[PDB]
Parts: C-alpha cells; sequence; structure tokens
DNA sequence: AATTTT
C-alpha cells in the first residue's frame, strides 16, 4: 500500500496547504470562510479555476476532519445550572444517562437502535435541543419527508441528520430502515447516480406518532413492528417559558464535557436490552453537584 | 484566525479593486452599473471571463455591504410626504409603524421579525412593500402558492418579499423557521442545498391567507405559535389611481424624520404584541 | 461618480467599436445583421467566442439605444381614408383616432395601471395581424413561451413590447402574470442569469376566448378574474375580414400614427379621468372631418 | 450601412471559403458532406471546435442559398401518363394538374392563410410516401418531434418545410400549433438559446383520424376545431396501394411539377378566388388530354 | 464535385489513421476496442479530448464500414442437421429455410412495408435468445428504452437494427412507434442535440402478450389495430425449450444463414407475392431433402 | 490484431501507471482511495483535469480487474473452526445445509446457474436477511442498488457492477418489463441520466422483501398475471426462525471462511440438483450434512 | 441548460 509518486507542481502544493489551513482552523462552511478570511476568498473567486477549488477544498477538509477523529473530539474541543440540565430535569429525565446515550449515539455505537426520537406536545422544547446539537457538528443534513421521490438528498457526507414533524410512508418505511440503523447503503442524488451513504446518526422530532404508515389517507399500520426496531424514544411532557432563547454552543459543549469524569455503570447494564422508550427518572436524581 | 498567505496574480488585485469600487459607490445591481459606468461594463462583457467576474463581484459587493453595518445605516414638509397621507387615509398611525419597522429591519427586536399584508384588493399594498424593498441593498422574491417549493431563491438577500401565495398545510412547520428567523436548510427544486440563515420577510396577499389551513378545516392550535411573533398589518379603502408608484427618496426622508421621535411609545407597545395594531 | 480606471486589451476596444457601430446603424436583430453586413457575421461565427461576442454586442446595442428615448419616437420616424389599418378599425366600428392616441400614450407607459391591451373576438378578425404590425415597429419585441414551465417569461427582459399571442393564464404562473401585466417591476430567471429585475413593459394579448377565467388544473375558477379585469383594457373584434388582406407592413403603422399624432389631444383628455373596461363605440359627431 | 472594417485571422478566411464552397456545391446536410467529401469531414471531426465549425457552416450555407429565392425553383427543373405520382393521384379520384398547381403555389407561401395540407384516410394508402417524396426535394426539411412536451416545436427554424407525420394536437401544445400552422412570424424557443424568430413555414400533416378534435387527459374537446379548419386544406386518400409500389423518388416529383407548371393556370385561379376547406374532387369534364 | 483543398495538422492525420484502423479491423464498439487494443484505449482516456476522439472515431468508422454495403454481408460468412437454431425451429414447427430467407430479405430493408418481425409465445420458449442471437451479428444494434416517456427512441440513429425486448405500446408513444416501425426516413430527437436523421432500420419485437392492444391509463383500446398489423410479421413460439440450451452464439447464426442463402429461392417469392400477418406453417412434404 | 502505433506523452504514461497501481492495490472505489492514498487524492483534486482523471482511472481499473477473472476468485481469496463462522450458524438455524448454499452462491456469482439469476430471501422482520445480502455485496469489487423511488429510472445504478441488490423490493405494474429484462440475465442496454444508453452484459441480482413479489401491484390493486414468468428466473429461500439482537453487522471477512470451505469439499451432491433446478431451495437433509459441522 | 420531475 505504498503511496504513488505524485510529486506535483506548485499549484498542487498550494491547494494542499490551503486544505490543511481550512481543516486546522475548524472552517467547514462558506460563510465561516467569508468571516474568517475575506482576502483569500476574494482572490480565489476571481476566476473559474479559482472558484472550482473552493468546493473541492471544503469537501476534502470536511472529509479529513470527520474521518480522522470521531465526533466526540469535536464536541469536547456552573455544572448544575446549565439550560440543558434544567430542561431535562423539568422533563423528568436523568441528564447524565441521556448525555451518555448521545455520546454513544454520535459515534455509531448504539447497535441497531441508533436514533433519537422526540415525541411530545408541541412547543415544548423539542426542535430547540435538536438544532443546538446539530449546530455543533462540522456539518449536518436535513431529511426531506416530502416529494415522495427524492427524500434523502444532502444526507451523504454529513455527520448527522435531523427530522422534524416526521411522516413515514411504506415507500420510505423499509428503505430508511438502514439509515435509521446506520447500515451502509447507496442513496441517489439529483442529476447523479447513487452516493454510498455509510450510515450517520439520526435525530427525529415529531408531534404525531410515526410508527403507523400513512397509506395515502387511511393510515394503516402495516409496518407496525418494522419501524419500531430502529429508533429509541424520549417522550416530552411539560412546557417551558417563552424566554429561553437560543441554547448556543457553550452550554451544550459544557453539558457534553460533564460526562468525562463519571462512570457509565448503569449504561452497560442498560445496554443489554435496548428499550423502545428511554426509562424515565424515578429516584436516581440529585447528583452530588445537583 | 491567522490570515493565510495567498499572494496572487495581478488579476486578483484588479478584482479586489473592482470590488472595493463597487462597494464604495453603493452599486449593487447591473442596472446601476450600466447607469453609472458604461465603459467598464462594455469592456468586461466581451468574454465569458468578464461576465463571470461581473457576477462574482456583484455577489461579493452585496455580501460586504450586508455584513459590515446594520441595514438601517443604509437608510439613515413632514405632512407633505405621500406615505404619511396614505397611512392617515389607511386609518393607522404612521408613527407606530415607523418606529416598529426600524427595529424590525435590524435583527435585534427579539424574535419579532414578521410583516404581512392582506385585506381589500387593489389598495396600495404592493406599492409600499416594493418601496421598502427598493431601499434595502437587495431583495428576494418568491411565491407561496406552490406550498411545496416556496422558499427557493431566498438565500443571500437582506430582505425577502412574497408578492403572492396562500398558506397550505404541507409547509406549516418550515415557514415557522423562516418567519421566526432561525437558520435552517430548505430545498430549491432544481438545486440541493440552501443554508438560509434567516432574514426579514414581508408578504402581500389578497385572499384569505390568515388561517393555518389543514386541507379544508383550519387547526388553530398552530395559529398561536406563529402568532406570538407575527405582528400583522392590514390595509383599508382603495386609493385613487393617480398616486402611482412611491419612490425611495421620500421613504428615506420619512424614516429620517421618524428616527428622532420618541421611542417610549413603541417600548410600551412592546409589552403586548397584539396581532392587530 | 468617477469612472473606474480599467484598462482593456485591443480586443475589448474592437468590441466597443462594434457595439458603437451596431448602435449607430440601428441594427437590433440577427437577421438585420445578416442583411446589412453578412461578411462580418460570417467572420464572427467561426468560433464559440465569436457567437458569444455576437449575442453580447446585440444586447448591449439594444440597451444603449433603448435608454431614455421614449419608444413613441421610434414609431414616428416617417390621403388617410385609404389606410388599411383605418379601414380595419372602421370595419370593427371603432374610432381610428382615439385608438391611435391610446396606443401612443400606452407604449410610452404614460397610461397608468392599464398597462395591457386585449384583442378579443372570433377567428379571422385581424387581431394577430394588427398585433404583429404594432410589434415590428418598435426596436425589439419579446414573446411569452407557451410551454416551458421553468422559463415562462423568458425573452421579456431587454425588450420594448411583449406580444403574448394565443393566451391562457396557467394556474402555475397566474401570479407572475398578475405582476407582469400590471407593469410593476419584478425579477425573473433568465437562463443562467438567475433573477433579472425587469423594469416593466407594455403588454398586448390576443385570444379567441376569455382569459380572465384561470384554469384550475382541470376546472376554471373566477377568484382572479376581478384583479385581472382591474388592470386590462379590452377591445372587441367582430366582423370577419377579407381572405386576402395581406400582412400589415411597418409603413402603414407609421402613417397611421403620424396622422394621429398631430391632432387635438383633448378627447383622450376628456376620456382620461375614468378608464372604462372597453373603448366606447364609434360616434357620428366625434370623427375628424378628414375621415368624413 | 457601410460594412464594418474589421478583418479576421487566417482561420476565419478558411471558414469563409468553406462556407462558400458548401453554398456553391449545393451541400446542405451532413449526409451529403459525408458522401461527397469524407476527408474534410474526418479532419474537422477531430475536435470540438471542428464540429462547431461544421454546424455553423451548414447553417450559414442554408441561409445564403435560401434567402430571397422562392422554394419552388428547387422543385422545378418524357411521357406523363406513366409517372407514379400521376397514377397515384388519379387512383384517389383527384385532378393531378390542380393538385400540382396547388402544391407549387403553396410552397412559396402564396396561398394566404391556407398554409397547411392535411392528408386523411385509412392506413396503407400513400399519404406518408407522397409527403416524404415532396419533402425530399426542398433544400432542407424539419420535423416536429412527437412526445416532448417541453420543447414541442424544436427543429423548425431555418427549415423550409415542416412535416407532421402521425400527429395529434394535444391541449398542452395547441397554442403553439395554432401559431405555427397559421403561417405568420413568431418566436419559438430553442436549445442553448432563447427564441429564434421563425418567419413562417409551410406545414404538411398526415393522419388516420380527425385532428381538429383536441385530446385532453381522457376527454376530447371541439372548441378549437372551428378555429383550425381555416388554416388547413383536406385531401381524402381512400384507395389502397399495391405492395410493390416502392418508395417514391425526387425525380418523379420533379418531373410531375415541371410538367404541371407549364399548363394552364386559369382553372386554379377560378377555384382560388374562394378557397374551400375541402379540395374539389376530380372533374371528368376538365380531364386534360395528356392524362385521358 | 471538387474536394476541398484545406489540410490539417498532425493531430488530424493521426485521427484519420486511427479511424481507418478502426474501420479495417471491424472494431465497432468500445468493448471490442478494449478487448483488442487496451494500450491505446488507456492512452486516449486520460483527457477530455481523448474521449471526444474515441466517440467521433467510433461513429465515423461505423459509418464508413456500413455505407453502400448490404447488411446481410455481415450476417453471411459441418452438418446442418445439428445446428441449434435449426433444431429450435424444427421444435417450433417452422421451415428453417423459409425463415432464414425471410430474415435475409428483411435485414436489407427489402421486405416492403413489413419492416417488423414479432415473436409471440408463452414464457421460456427461446424468443429472446434467438432475437439477441441475430442482434450480435450486425455491426451495431440498438435498444428501445422501456420507461422514459420523453425520449423513448434514443440509441436508434446509426444502428443497423433495433430490438424491443418485452415491449408494450403505451398510448402516449403510439405515434412515434408507428413512425419507427414504418421503416421510412424520418428525423428523431436526441438529448443535448436537435434531431438526427434516421434512414429507417429493421425492428424486431419480443413479447409474451398481445402488443396490438394499446394500453391507455388503466384500460385497453383497439383503435390502433390495423395500422400496427400492416407493419408486422408475427411468429408463434410454443413448446418449452430445454432448461440448459445456453446462449446462441453468432457462429450458429452465420452457419444457418449461409446455408439458407446458398440454396434456391423459388419457394420464397411464391409467398412473397402476398405477405401475410401470420407466418405460414410447416408441411412435411416441402422440407429440404437435407433435413428429411 | 496488430495494435495501433500511437505514441503517448508523459501525462498519458503517468495516467497509465496510476491505472496499473489502482488495479494492483484493489482500490475499485473512491472511499478506499481517500482512505489509502489521501495525499495523492488531494493533489489530483486541485483541477478539472485531475478530477476527470480520477473517474477515468477508477473505471479503467475496475474493467481491467474484472475483465477476465471470475468474481468467485475475488470472493474466495483465502484458520479457526468451521463452526465458529456466524453465517454457518445462522444458516443451520434456518434449517438449511450450508454446503449447498455456499456452492450455489459460488456458481451463481459467475452466471453459471442457467436462467436462474435472482436470489430471493423471504421472511418476517428481524430474521437476518439484509445483513447476509449486504455482507455478500461487500466482498465483490463493486455493487449497485436499484433506485427505490425513481420510477422514471428504476435501474440507473446497474452499469458495470458485479452485483445488484434490491432491498424491500416491491414490483410495480409500470416497472415489470424492465425488471424482467434485468432479472433475465442476458446482454442488454439500459438508459442512463443526462446521456445515452450503456451496455450491461448481465449482472447477478439479490433481492430481499418482507412480502410476496410475484404478485404485482397496479395502481392500488394486485394482479398475478406476471407470476409464472417471474418465478421462472428466481431461487427462493425462507428465513422463518427469528434471531436475537446479537449479530453485530457480519463483516465481509466471514464469507471468505464460509466459501473457501464450501469449495473445498466434493461436489457430488449439487450436480444432482443442478440438472433440474427448482423454484424453492430444497430443505435440510439430516443424514446428508457434512459431519465436520454436526 | 435540459432533463427529470410531479
Ligand atoms: N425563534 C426563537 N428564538 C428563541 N427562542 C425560541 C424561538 N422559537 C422557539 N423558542 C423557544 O423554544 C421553546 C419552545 O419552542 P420549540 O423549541 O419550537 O418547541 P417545539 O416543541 O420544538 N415546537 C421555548 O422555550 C421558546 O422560547
Ligand atoms: N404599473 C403601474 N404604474 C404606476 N402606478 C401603478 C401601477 N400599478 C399600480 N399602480 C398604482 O399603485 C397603487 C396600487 O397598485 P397595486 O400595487 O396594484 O395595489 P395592489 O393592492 O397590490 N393590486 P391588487 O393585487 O389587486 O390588490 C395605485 O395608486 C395604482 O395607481
Ligand atoms: N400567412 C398569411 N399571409 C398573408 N395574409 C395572412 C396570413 N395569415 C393571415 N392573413 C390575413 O389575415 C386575416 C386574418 O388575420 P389573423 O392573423 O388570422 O388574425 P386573427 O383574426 O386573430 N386569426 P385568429 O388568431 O385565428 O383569431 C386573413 O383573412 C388574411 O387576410
Ligand atoms: N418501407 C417501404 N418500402 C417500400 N415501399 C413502402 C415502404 N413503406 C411503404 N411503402 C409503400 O407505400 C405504400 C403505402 O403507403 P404508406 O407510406 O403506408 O402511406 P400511408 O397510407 O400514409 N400509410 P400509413 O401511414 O401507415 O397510414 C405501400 O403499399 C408500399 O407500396
Ligand atoms: N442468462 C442465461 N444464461 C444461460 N442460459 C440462459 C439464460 N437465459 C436463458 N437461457 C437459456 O435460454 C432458454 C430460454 O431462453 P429465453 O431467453 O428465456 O427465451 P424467452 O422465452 O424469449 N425468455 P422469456 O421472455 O422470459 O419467455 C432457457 O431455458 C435457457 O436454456
Ligand atoms: N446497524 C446494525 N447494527 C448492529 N446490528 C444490526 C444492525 N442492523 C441489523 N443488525 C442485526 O442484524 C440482525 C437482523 O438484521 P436484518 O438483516 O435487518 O434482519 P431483517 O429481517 O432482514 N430486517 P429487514 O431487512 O428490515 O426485514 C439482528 O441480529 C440485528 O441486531
Ligand atoms: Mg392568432
Ligand atoms: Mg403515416
Ligand atoms: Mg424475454
Ligand atoms: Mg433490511
Amino acid at each position: 500500500v505504498v503511496p504513488f509518486n505524485g510529486k506535483g507542481t506548485k499549484a498542487s502544493i498550494k491547494f494542499q496547504t490551503m486544505v490543511n489551513w481550512l481543516c486546522e482552523n475548524r472552517v467547514f462552511t462558506e460563510d465561516k470562510w467569508k468571516l474568517v478570511d475575506f482576502n483569500q476568498y476574494t482572490l480565489l473567486s476571481s476566476s473559474h479555476s479559482g472558484s472550482f477549488q473552493i468546493q473541492s477544498a471544503l469537501k476534502l477538509a470536511i472529509y479529513k476532519a470527520t474521518n480522522l477523529v470521531p465526533t466526540s473530539t469535536f464536541l469536547l474541543h456552573c455544572i448544575k445550572d446549565n439550560k440543558i440540565v434544567k430542561l431535562l430535569l423539568c422533563q423528568n429525565y436523568d441528564p447524565l444517562l441521556v448525555g451518555q446515550h448521545v455520546l454513544k449515539w454520535i459515534d455509531k455505537k448504539c447497535g441497531k437502535k441508533n436514533t433519537l426520537w422526540f415525541y411530545g406536545p408541541p412547543s415544548t422544547g423539542k426542535t430547540n435541543l435538536a438544532m443546538a446539537i446539530a449546530k455543533s457538528v462540522p456539518v449536518y443534513g436535513m431529511v426531506n419527508w416530502n416529494n415522495e421521490n427524492f427524500p434523502f438528498n444532502d444526507v451523504a457526507g454529513k455527520s448527522l441528520v435531523v427530522w422534524d414533524e416526521g411522516i413515514i410512508k411504506s415507500t420510505i418505511v423499509e428503505a430508511a430502515k438502514a439509515i435509521l440503523g446506520g447500515q451502509p447503503t447507496r442513496v441517489d442524488q439529483k442529476m447523479r447516480g447513487s452516493v454510498a451513504v455509510p450510515g450517520v446518526p439520526v435525530v427525529i422530532t415529531s408531534n404525531g406518532d410515526i410508527t403507523f404508515v400513512v397509506s395515502g389517507n387511511t393510515t394503516t399500520t402495516v409496518h407496525a413492528k418494522a419501524l419500531k426496531e430502529r429508533m429509541v424514544k424520549l417522550n416530552f411532557t411539560v412546557r417551558c417559558s417563552p424566554d429561553m432563547g437560543l441554547l448556543t454552543e457553550a452550554d451544550v459543549q459544557q453539558w457534553l464535557t460533564w460526562c468525562n469524569a463519571q462512570s457509565w455503570d448503569h449504561y452497560e447494564n442498560w445496554a443489554i436490552n435496548y428499550t423502545f422508550d428511554f426509562p424515565g427518572i424515578n429516584a436516581d436524581a440529585l447528583h452530588p453537584d445537583l
């Protein structure tokens, strides 16, 4: 497996150095490139040859950053007063257990049931947490439940997929099973042929139940047992005040950094059987610093 | 982050100087470029490379203008103004709307970035929206009657105006992100990605679009969710066809006069964001 | 402000010279370019860059000639009872004098919200003939694509009149027509140049059937009828024409508008406060004595 | 209108020389170039620019040799009772002389609004064969593509004839069909461009069933029918043809039209004073002695 | 006609030499080129110009080899009783001599209007195997794509034969199908291009049900019955084939056709006077003495 | 068959060497290229010409590798106990003889099994049907998946692929013709996107469905017209015994153990079935299974 | 872009 000779001219070396500079500075989107450095962007976008290099460098940097180290490294790079822990205790759940669950889920280590399902009443802290999580990974994709024919664009290459108000029909019910479970497969692209998506973490929030397939309008639960084998649920019960705002990067970063000095002793025992619904908190709250 | 050493050819510096000239002279469209400097347009439009450079320079100048200062700086007799007389005839107080729009176009008045027009047909509703959109650097137009492909061509524009549409069910949730002003990703029906970061929106429509229609029966539980941050404006009895189209200089003078007025009335109005003024 | 200090290669100066030559000789179409100077057209068409230069130069010349310079002047560069257009107008029992004044005031955008002009009637009534005769007199005119579904209003930007012929208001593009027909500026996609910000142009529509009934996929609705009616001017053609009238040339339009230009601008001013849907019928004591 | 003083490179001179050679050797299609000069085709097809030059040169040669020359001159150049077309026309109970005169006058756009010929009848009767034989003598002919409802009327610009073989008018493209069949200048969109300004082209249509009825989804409408019959002339082909007839040749139609041109024109004018939808049948009284 | 004197550079000469080499070695497809000379193919595929040259050279070589030459010469080049095709035809109750003679006549567009050969029967009877056996002997063969509904007749220009495997005619492509199976020169539509001139090619169709019944929506119509019947010759296959017969190679086709051609033809033109929709059966009293 | 005497340049020679490198190092895909030789990928991806050369070299390497040698050589290639193989245990649990299945899939991957060109796995959910199919599909040099909702283009992905996979296969009425043509396994031509048609010389197909597929759906109803014809070109397996959430995504390296063993033993039990195939795979024989696994 | 796409 010795590398090819290659060598390369000055342009190749300059492009490789630019890719390294982008990767080491945590720049992964065009807007971040514009904010961080404007002179380089303006110089590069002055010609067709320069404009072609922008997309190539961006995707190469994204791939190198994603493949070289796991997402946990990115998510890690007052403890009992953060917004996340307050919300989670309000919704009657142990923050530590779900934190361990998400840390395992991002790295594709939750077995077949590698998904986060959010079922609950509307306007009760559902999409806010999902968006806060999704903004911390280098890049995230959004699944299109509609159009019945291109429902999985911009999924390949991304490090996490997000679903809102999910509606699942039989035409996606079993096709999306591998994506929900993180199995490698091939997904088509517009004006292209297949993309070979290798499996990504998936989080879905829905007001209505999704395990029943909408058979046009009758909504027949033919794939009853099929869908529930892929996702684990985390129900939402109570409401919250309308002045919470954006949960930002710092709070979620600290919340995920919390689970770096404790032990997961309950998780491995809970890992023996994957419950369809996450077990609520009963009498195991009040961590020494809570 | 430390800048990267990217010493380029002379063409790069020429493009940089061209972009600087475009941004300094407030030229943000092809028509203004042709009106001001026809020689440069003719010189550049002689080859594909020149056309590409023109397009890239326009986009970069627009972005530099937008992401440098808030848009109000691009805007900053009293009764003789046409807009004053229109709102007086539209039985609405011009002062409250003037103080509201300035905060609404700054992306800082909380999450209250929503304007919308409906009511009597042929009553000066496209005129005001067009005059407002002619004052921002650039505006983006898209309809809402498709209710399946309605957010195409909205990224990169300071303000988005919808001169048509009807609210359907399939896109109830997605608008709740764009109307709210939160970053999201939407389809474009010919391309793939959008990465829209959220921008102020103005929509004008004629028919009943107020209800969040679910097929035929409106499910009003979702209406309040939009309603916390969907302050509405309504028009009234039709206008004479002599006024025509309102220009942009009068808008400048009107907003400049309204800038120095009291800000306490709107702050007191801010406690209760009623859906009708 | 101060013009930018750009320096261009000799090829760019040659391009500018060609643009100036095109503007001075009033050449705004490819066919006219072939008729006048075929040698240079053949010279340019050797390579792809030549074709690109041809298109760019044509568009630039059209814009340079069209800026300022109200369109009516282009129609006034050059007895009257024997005029074919006048005879056709009398055949339909309409005033040949008021129609000319309305055309003059409408092609310069000095009309108001009534930016359109509808030609309605049974087949073989000269609607298309008159529409094309009016169209060919302006520098350049566009047309609405009948079925493209992605660029329905292409060939509109950079023009002077739009002769939407056989017309039907598709429910897919009903709201774009609601904006184009009104004359207010709007932006549309233009085959690579996404968004165009059209300034607005006068419109003429011909049809054998009513176009205010928008087809709703399969059925026909009436919700949009009032809005379209508010900004349209109708004109009813009823009498069948002779089988061998022939095509109306540019000279007939030139003569008719030249005659209508230098007369009393007062009857239109009387019929300027109220813009009724349809033109009034012919009146005995309202025609010029030269027509009597 | 003094032509531009610009002068091109040597490659442009070679392009002009090739265009002149193509125009003066009566080569208008790729097949003629392939079977006349294979070497030049092979040398040009070695790169993209060569193919572009090929296409542009062919189009320019078409324009040079077609402009300001009536089409019938190309059709015009022994016994007459043994001509295949004459026998076929006599079998269908039509006057060959009148049909020949009508075809000669129709191809020159000198028939007013009757710009379309319609061949109607049961299968295996000779409509397609005769239509193709007529269409094979013009400098170049274009065909309307059947099932592409996004660019339904491509391949029409530049061509001197349009053939609609086995055509049915659909409600999606009926406006464009009405515009094209009329025989008036319009603007139709083309690939890699926008609009082409086709100045009217004669059309021939062959069908087994009625086409005035317009299909739409699963229902047939008759609103457009009365607005179409004025643009068409109908010929009824009934008598079945023998299997050994073979394909007609351009020589047969050339001889037939050359003979038909030199005869009397009074009967055709007498019929043409009032054009009718249906072509008059054979009149045994006229019965030119050369065909008795 | 005097050939053009314009010469080319070394690249054009090399391209022409490559075209001649491709023509002389009977390399008419990419697979054969890769199989024979992989080194040159690898050398060429390293740039866009190389791929363009590959496509152009292949097309030009195919045209040069297949022009002004009967197609049957490619079909034509041991006991005949043991040939697999002969045994299959005997098992199907047909005369191999007559079928081979009809195939030879049909392939060189010399079978009148009967320009379509149809195979009909229950599943697993050898229809597709035989159809593809004679499709690998012609230089290049084309396939009609099943589900496109917008470009149903790509890869048909330049091919010497067309195969329709498991084909059913939908109501939206019946006109184009009729035009193609007619076997007359027409013009078709191509992606990224504007119409190619197809001079008519033989078509062979295999199906399990009846294709003369046109499917429209969810129902079946029989309006287009006689027109489709006039252009086809139908063969009936029954009796299930051996489970391990294999794939019929081109050597079997060549041997069978050479033997069929070497004999007489007097028994063929007896039936060729009146072509029938149904192929005549086998009578034990008329077989060639070799097969008795 | 004298080759053309054309002389290449330095760039062409470099491209040929790169193609040889790709063919030798078994890199017949793009992700493997990024994983193994990332720096060269970055050097090549700095221009349009390099981007074109990447695809050209990949296609040429795939063709050169798969042109002559049968795919069974790629599968076999090249030791723990035989009973330790997870696939063997699963097949035994499903009441099937692993030897017969291994021999059949070795013969089927080379198109040596007559008209039978499709493998069908039928069973209730969670019996381990997708895992085995994907494990087999990960051993071939390159595989394709038919499009799920692309009704206009249901077979775009099958173009120069060693195997095609159809998960949750449901056959509609408007796809039956193309589906039958592809499943037949004969040299055909299929339409791509944005371009003309390409040639497919026949590709083995593996399918996985939770319900019957010989019953074809039409609009909203079901018809059995295309029943015998589809059954004429399929071999069916039943996975009735449900499994436990234990098998962690069976890797490709398992099949090398399973197939190499199966090819080792004598074949004088499969040809007794290969003379006359059946629609359904014969069940388990108690007094015939190889004692090395009992 | 046109095709594909609905
Ligand atoms: N093309 C035009 N040129 C000049 N003035 C115009 C034009 N169109 C409209 N106006 C004027 O603008 C005012 C209102 O026009 P308009 O913008 O159409 O209102 P509208 O409510 O959006 N039309 P509608 O959609 O029927 O409700 C009136 O004073 C009109 O005279
Ligand atoms: N190609 C033509 N050449 C010459 N004169 C023509 C031609 N087409 C139409 N005419 C003349 O124009 C008259 C009818 O005008 P026309 O262009 O058909 O307008 P129209 O009434 O709108 N027809 P239609 O669009 O079907 O309703 C005919 O009677 C002819 O005298
Ligand atoms: N491929 C062919 N080769 C030779 N002669 C042909 C061919 N096709 C048709 N013919 C002759 O043309 C006669 C029928 O004319 P045809 O071209 O079918 O016109 P048509 O009546 O329009 N047929 P159709 O279009 O099917 O309704 C046949 O009897 C043949 O003599
Ligand atoms: N892929 C294949 N490999 C080997 N032999 C094959 C193959 N396909 C078919 N055969 C042989 O060909 C025989 C029948 O050929 P076949 O192509 O099925 O005829 P067919 O009836 O036209 N097909 P069908 O359309 O399903 O009826 C089979 O019995 C086999 O002997
Ligand atoms: N992503 C995964 N990670 C770990 N184990 C998995 C995964 N996907 C499937 N499995 C295991 O594979 C076995 C069954 O998977 P599978 O092959 O999908 O059965 P199946 O019946 O084919 N499901 P389906 O294809 O949707 O009908 C179980 O033991 C699962 O635990
Ligand atoms: Mg008309
Ligand atoms: Mg026909
Ligand atoms: Mg078959
Ligand atoms: Mg599965």
